[PDB]
């Protein structure tokens, strides 16, 4: 037993004394020091952690492969496995896959660091089919997550694999060769033929058994009832990593033949319980191919659930005994085998019983009926009968890898051909604290027929039977009640189909979700003719790195090896919004091994008061103001020990009054600073002038950053004068240097800050990382040791702060034309506990306001709420998307009222070339006409809105929607001293070129840019230069790497240095003009002329006042439009993204690759902010969602099915580098485009089953979520479910 | 820094070149990132050749500080360096010398 | 420069040199060499890859 025999890549791994808690992705990184398999969230949801897994199957006789999530894989599981990490296939050094060249080339890597594990996805599909179907393409990813592209370049690059100039070549690409493929190691399969034995481990807390026989697993299970099975590890591996269980002893009873089993009997498909999901799903999908529609019933309400349940890597390694005996509420599976009747076999030594599922079978939360020796054999899945009809459905928040809502599986048996009710069972996840049925209400129809009146009755008595009170776990009350009666009502309709084998305006909501093809086309401007081969300004070439992140060669902060001598930081915070700490305990905490020491505010040598408004605290003092407000750190030997010494360190807190929402902030004054405001023109006049006055209350929720990347610092403490040396992932290496000198109290020429690259920022470590940094660097200073802290993704979401939640109160006066007349907006943001960047957030909202609309009289204002939340920050966007959203939604308002079509209103209120804006400033260059006309034409908008207005007459239960919407966004930075920018240029010997900058990489392809602008200045091939990385003791005083201005500014600061450098070298150059550029620099060399030279660029002509409302607030502007359209299902709250359409103007782009890229990444995040993302907190402001299982951004089935993306052709901008235009955070906000398409359909539902009002307002606020699209949606089914017999009733 | 007391000189003379404490200067390290294509440590010039490289780039800082000394004369180093920031003046430079 | 921490994976050279003056070099066995536990590898001219 002591042994663990495995293999990596090839190599053969013995581990002799293998810990049962150590995951195989803390084995990658820590002890085989193979770091390109990431750790993105720890729970299985983004896939950065992706590996591929090989064994030999006896039982089936042959090598299978499949992949699997590092982060949850117990090494333990793993005896006799090959594994094949991102290393493992190829790399920059040898050869890069097949898979690795496609997704650098196709630009499907941004930041790079979900890469490796998409990587890894792929691969592992094409060792399974060398020639894959494209559908089988997108679904390789439903378990990997990407911040920064948008998903469209990785899907178009991989698609490659099935069967305007181009952003890439696939004509370049190396064919897939199998024969190339590393061989399963020889020593594996030499051991296969032994037969296994028992294997036990031992660690530091965990004993694990591994049971090679059915027998064995039957004596340890009665002589250790305590002992917990394991086989996938999926929930269990959360259990212990969140909810703080410990097991001491683990049987994994993996290895067993009958626990994977498959037998086809006469009654149904019997699995062995530790059959992987996919194994099942597999197995079902045979049968149903084979079998009689009439007999898989059953197993396609099956094949329905594990359509939308979680990636490839979680369904490989998920057990059906796994998932059946977890016994969630929301398990999608349970409700189906209870509603099936399904057979479990359940033994324990020398006792064997089969047991339907029924509704018994789960006694209460979390617990089924099985004893403490018994262990689930095998699961019987029925076939089904004549007369026997199932459905099963799943709505949550996202369609791919979500929580549902609610869950059901639906059953009915008739009387022999007829439709009278013999069994009927509707069987329900999400409604109560365990799976339950339906029986009070089912019970009633015994003997009834199919009917309007069964539908009816059934309805009503869901609605009585299947209550919540206002205070059920999980919220979303009213959705919830109604999804019950919807998808009985699915149900219903769909029997009746069957049952017939009517009215081609319902046959919709029967229909199973079904992928139209992609399309995609992008469109983009060819460099002149003859422009140089050298000269790639203009040109898609692929970020600098891409290759490297594909091969999991790009470091991050926590790849760099760590000091032998290196320690582990672990943060200690607040568990409470507002309280005063009474006193901290350190005891129990002391006692975990490794433990080093506790930090807190009294170890600080320098400055407790941090914070770009020193308005913070580095550790809380006194009091504490938000949950997740730092009190203190741990710092120990190992990450894990850290953690476990935090979570028992023991605070006592008493209570104060906490002001949590925008709401109770405003009632209670509670404000940073006072009122800004924005007018001009005359408001009174302006109103009393308008024919039609709307007025309302919008709100926008806010949005964690999710960079797949969390924060992270390694502080190097160098033990003279003060000195350290930190590597840190983050936009803003100065105020990184100065806070964390203000701490230490030292000069901040003794603190040097080193970033080589984030895997995303989005504005989220533009201050905010200097929470983990300043920690690190005192824990460092303390004990004179190396030491880091990354943040697991829950630490990262409840402590560091998101987008600002904005609340709007407007009016806005206009003509029956729909011409704009007056409008006034108060403007509040939740700006948590402290000020950081709120202001010029507020500021950037006002200044966004009017989107692209020319309106005489507006009056804006804002405050910023104080509140006992984390600090929100920037984030992509910077106020702007806030702002524009409200615009939009009046604009909406507007059209509606008037009965204009709206993109009529838009443009007959848009600004024309040279209007000024409401804060005075002169729109020059305003390409929106042309980015409107070119986009109507290009996405056949006015032949659409037909088609749309068709399908909606033909559909009651479905509804499309289409909306074209313009953006403008200003650029620079709105603190006018923020607008400089230097760069470091020296040229060595051998005429190689190191070029640094003040600005930062987190995968906008910034120093991509930065090359092709000095090899165009410099006149040299891009090979010849280099970017290592950002510096304070190269290029000191920079601003954060923000507001899309970087490639502007340090565009110029570089240009200027080559121009300096190209000065030097001009007398080499005049007596040696055939010679070649080494020749010229070794002669300016041994001429002592200077190689190396600075640049520095400050932006004109900048300097808008509040006061005068005048002055350039911005230096131009970015603009675009983009149209979407939308199909939302109106008994659910699901909706396809059918199609978008979007056209930027970026100026001349000097990457048209990287600018299409950052088009489609930001409209991305745009779509996730306005319909998927959404934070909930419970009323005394603790975060409930603080993982990628709850909170849902875009995963790859989310983008629009046809997307297409045009650069404006002819453009020039004059006022930046080469003509070109930022274009980081304009194209966000277009994803807003889906959003009132959105609000279009609902407007077409609400017509068909709520209102004869045309002319009628519904609230929609951001994000219109499944749960905010369904209650939107009024209709029979919520008017019998929506919240609130008295003895007398007034009147 | 071999134990000749090179970077010790070389605050000596920054210190009295840009007329402040030595205790505001720092040097941490020599690298080839900062300073590129360097002549080795070596035939006692060392003193002499940094020396004025040294003075030369004090003397650009002094001439990028200089309109914000003569709007507050009586101001601090600390004042005129802050306000150079905020004006966006680069507070980076270069310096070389050729015997 | 020793005195700097050493990475937790960061490994020790140890120069092989010449016993002689002036004198072609025939073979060289690492065979010995190579139980020594610890050794990691022998480099020599055929490393070098520039
Ligand atoms: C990213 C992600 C997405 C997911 N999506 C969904 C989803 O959409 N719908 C859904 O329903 N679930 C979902 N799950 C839950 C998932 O299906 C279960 O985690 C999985 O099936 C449990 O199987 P396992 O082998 O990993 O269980 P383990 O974690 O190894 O064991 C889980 C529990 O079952 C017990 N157990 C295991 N085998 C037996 C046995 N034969 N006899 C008695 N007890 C046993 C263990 O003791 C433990 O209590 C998701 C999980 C993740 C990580
Ligand atoms: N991680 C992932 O990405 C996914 C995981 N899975 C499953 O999701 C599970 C989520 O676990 P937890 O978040 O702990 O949720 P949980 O297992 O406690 O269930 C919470 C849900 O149960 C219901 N509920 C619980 N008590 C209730 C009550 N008293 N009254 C009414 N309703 C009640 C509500 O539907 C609530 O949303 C995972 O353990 C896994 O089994 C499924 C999809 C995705
Ligand atoms: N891949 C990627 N793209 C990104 C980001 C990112 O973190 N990752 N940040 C965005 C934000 S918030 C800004 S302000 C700009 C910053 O870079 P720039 O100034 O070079 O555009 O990039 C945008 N695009
Ligand atoms: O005016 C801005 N200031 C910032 O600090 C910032 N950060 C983000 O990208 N956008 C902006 N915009
Ligand atoms: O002329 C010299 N060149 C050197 O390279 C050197 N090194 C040493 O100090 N003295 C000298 N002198
Ligand atoms: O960095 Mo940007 S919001
Ligand atoms: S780190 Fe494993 S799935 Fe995210
Ligand atoms: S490239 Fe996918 S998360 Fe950045
Ligand atoms: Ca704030």
């Amino acid at each position: 037993a002591d042994e663990l025999v495995f293999f990596v890549n090839g190599k053969k791994v013995v581990e002799k004394n293998a810990d049962p808690e150590t995951t195989l992705l803390a084995y990658l990184r820590r002890k085989l020091g193979l770091r390109g398999t990431k750790l993105g969230c720890g729970e299985g949801g983004c896939g950065a952690c992706t590996v591929m897994l090989s064994k030999y199957d006896r039982l089936q006789d042959k090598i299978i492969h499949f992949s699997a999530n590092a982060c949850l894989a117990p090494i333990c599981t793993l005896h006799h496995v090959a594994v094949t990490t991102v290393e493992g296939i190829g790399s920059t050094k040898t050869r890069l896959h097949p898979v690795q060249e496609r997704i650098a080339k196709s630009h499907g890597s941004q930041c790079g660091f979900c890469t490796p594990g998409i990587v890894m996805s792929m691969y592992t599909l094409l060792r399974n089919q060398p020639e894959p179907t494209v559908e089988e393409i997108e679904d390789a990813f439903q378990g990997n997550l990407c911040r920064c592209t948008g998903y469209r370049p990785i899907l178009q690059g991989f698609r490659t694999f099935a069967k305007s100039p181009s952003l890439f070549n696939p004509e370049e690409f190396m064919p897939l060769d199998p024969t190339q493929e590393p061989i399963f190691p020889p020593e594996l399969l030499r051991l296969k033929d032994v037969p296994p034995k028992q294997l036990r481990f031992e660690g530091e807390r965990v004993t694990w058994i591994q049971a090679s026989t059915l027998k064995e697993l039957l004596d340890l299970k009665a002589q250790h009832p305590e002992a917990k099975l394991v086989v996938g590890n999926t929930e269990i591996g959360i259990e212990m990593k969140f909810k703080n269980q410990l097991f001491p002893m683990i049987i994994c009873p993996a290895w067993i033949p009958e626990l994977n089993a498959v037998e086809h009997g006469p009654e149904g498909i019997s699995f062995g319980a530790a059959c992987a999901l996919s194994s099942v799903e597999k197995t079902l999908l045979e049968a149903v191919a084979k079998l009689p529609t009439q007999k898989t019933e059953v197993f396609r309400g099956v094949l329905e659930q594990l359509r939308w349940f979680a990636g490839k890597q979680v369904k490989s390694v998920a057990s059906l005994g796994g998932n059946i005996i977890t016994a969630s509420p929301i398990s999608d599976l349970n409700p189906v085998f209870m509603a099936s009747g399904t057979k479990l076999t359940i033994v324990s030594r020398g006792t064997r019983r089969t047991v339907p599922m029924d509704h018994t079978f789960f006694p209460s939360y979390r617990k089924t009926l099985l004893g403490p020796e018994e262990i689930l054999l095998s699961i019987e899945i029925p076939y089904s009968r004549e007369d026997e009809f199932f459905s099963a459905f799943k709505q949550a928040s996202r369609r791919e890898d979500d929580i549902a809502k609610v869950t059901c599986g639906m059953r009915v048996l008739f009387q022999p051909g007829s439709m009278q009710v013999k069994e009927l069972a509707l069987c329900y996840g999400g409604m109560a604290d365990r799976t339950i049925s339906a029986l009070k209400t089912t019970q009633k129809q015994l003997s009834k027929f199919w009917n309007e009146k069964l539908l009816q009755d059934v309805c009503a008595g869901l609605a009585e039977e299947l209550s919540l009170s206002p205070d059920a776990p999980g919220g979303m009350i009213e959705f919830r009640r109604t999804l019950t009666l919807s998808f009985f009502f699915k149900f219903y309709l769909t029997v009746l189909k069957k049952l017939g084998k009517l009215d081609p305006t319902y046959t919709s909501a029967t229909l199973l979700f079904q992928k139209h093809p992609p399309a995609n086309i992008q469109l983009f401007q060819e460099v002149p003719n003859g422009q140089s081969k050298e000269d790639t300004v203009g040109r898609p070439l692929p970020h600098l790195a891409a290759a490297m992140q594909a091969s999991g060669e790009a470091v991050y902060c926590d790849d760099i090896p760590r000091y032998e001598n290196e320690l582990f930081l672990r943060l200690v915070t607040s568990t409470r919004a507002h309280a005063k700490i009474k006193s901290i305990d350190v005891s129990e905490a002391q006692k975990v091994p490794g433990f080093v020491c506790f930090l807190s505010a009294d170890d600080i040598p320098g400055s407790n008061e941090t914070g770009l408004f020193n308005d913070e605290t580095v550790f809380a003092k006194d009091t504490v103001t938000c949950v997740g407000h730092i009190i203190g750190a741990v710092v120990a030997d190992t990450p894990e020990h850290a953690e476990r010494a935090a979570h028992v360190v023991k605070v006592t807190y008493e209570d104060l009054p906490a002001i949590i929402t925008i709401e109770d902030a405003i009632k209670n004054n509670s404000f940073y600073g006072s009122e800004l405001k924005i007018e001009k023109g005359d408001l009174k006049k302006g109103f009393s002038e308008a024919d039609n006055v709307v007025s309302g209350e919008l709100y926008i929720g806010g949005q964690d950053h999710f960079y797949l990347e969390t924060h992270c610092t390694i502080a190097i403490p160098k033990g003279e004068e003060g000195e350290m040396e930190l590597f840190v992932s983050t936009q803003n290496a100065m105020k990184t240097q100065s806070f964390v000198a203000k701490m230490l109290g030292v000069p901040v020429n003794r603190i040097l800050v080193r970033v080589k690259r984030m895997g995303g920022g989005f504005g989220g470590k533009e201050t905010r990382s200097t929470l983990v940094s300043v920690a690190v660097a005192l824990a460092a200073y303390k004990t004179g040791h190396p030491v880091r802290c990354m943040l697991d993704r829950n630490e990262d979401m409840l402590i560091t702060g998101g987008r600002h939640p904005f609340l709007a109160r407007y009016k806005v006066g206009f003509m029956k034309t729909g011409t704009i007349v007056a409008l006034e907006v108060d403007h509040y943001s939740n700006a948590g506990n402290s000020r950081d960047l709120s202001h010029s957030i507020m500021e950037r909202a006002l200044f966004h306001m009017d989107n692209c609309y020319k309106i005489p009289n507006i009056r804006g204002t804002g405050r910023l709420c104080k509140t006992n939340l984390s600090s929100n920050t920037a984030f992509r966007g910077f106020g702007g998307p806030q702002a524009l959203f409200i615009a939009e939604n009046w604009m909406s308002e507007v059209a509606v009222t008037c009965g204009l079509p709206a993109e009529e209103v838009r443009w007959k209120n848009m600004y024309k070339e040279g209007d000024l804006t409401h804060f005075n400033q002169r729109l020059e260059g305003f390409s929106v006409p042309r980015c409107w006309d070119e986009c109507l034409k290009s996405s056949q908008y006015y032949a659409r809105k037909s088609e749309v207005d068709k399908f909606n007459k033909e559909n009651c239960w479905k509804k499309r929607g289409l909306c074209i919407i313009p953006t403008k966004f200003g650029i620079s930075f709105t603190v006018p001293f923020l607008n400089q920018a230097g760069a470091l240029i020296h040229v060595y010997t051998d005429g190689s070129v190191l070029v640094s900058h003040g600005g930062t990489e987190m995968g906008q392809g910034l120093h991509t840019k930065m090359v092709q602008v000095a090899s165009k200045a410099l006149k040299i091939p891009i090979s010849k230069i280099y970017i290592s990385e950002t510096s304070t003791n190269t290029v000191p005083n920079s601003s954060p790497t923000a507001a899309s201005v970087s490639t502007d500014i340090y565009g110029q600061a570089v240009y200027e240095a080559c121009q300096t450098i190209l000065k030097r070298l001009e007398p080499f150059k005049k007596k040696n003009p055939d010679g070649s550029w080494e020749d010229w620099v070794m002669a300016a060399y041994q001429d002592r002329v200077s190689l190396s030279t600075t640049g520095f660029y400050r932006t004109p002509n900048l300097g808008y006042s509040f006061e005068t409302n005048s002055g350039n607030a911005f230096h131009y502007f970015t603009y675009g439009v983009a149209c979407s359209e939308v199909e939302i299902d109106c008994l659910t709250g699901d909706h396809k993204n059918l199609r978008t359409d979007i056209v930027m103007d970026v100026g001349s782009s000097l990457n048209p690759a990287i600018d299409i890229g950052q088009v489609e990444g930001a409209f991305v995040q745009g779509l996730g902010l306005f319909t998927l993302e959404e934070l909930h907190y419970s009323p005394e402001g603790s975060l409930h969602t603080r993982g990628p299982s709850t909170y849902k951004i875009p995963a790859f089935g989310s983008i629009p099915t046809e997307f297409r993306v045009s650069l404006l052709r002819d453009c020039p901008n004059k006022k930046a580098i080469y003509a070109s235009k930022a274009v980081g955070e304009p194209p966000l906000f277009l994803g807003a485009s889906v959003f009132f398409a959105i609000k279009d359909a609902i407007r077409a539902a609400r017509a068909q089953h709520t209102n004869n009002n045309t002319k009628e307002l519904f609230r929609l606020d951001s994000p219109a979520t499944p749960e905010k699209i369904r209650n939107a949606c009024v209709d029979k089914f919520t008017t019998l479910c929506v919240t609130g017999k008295p003895w007398s009733l007034r009147v």
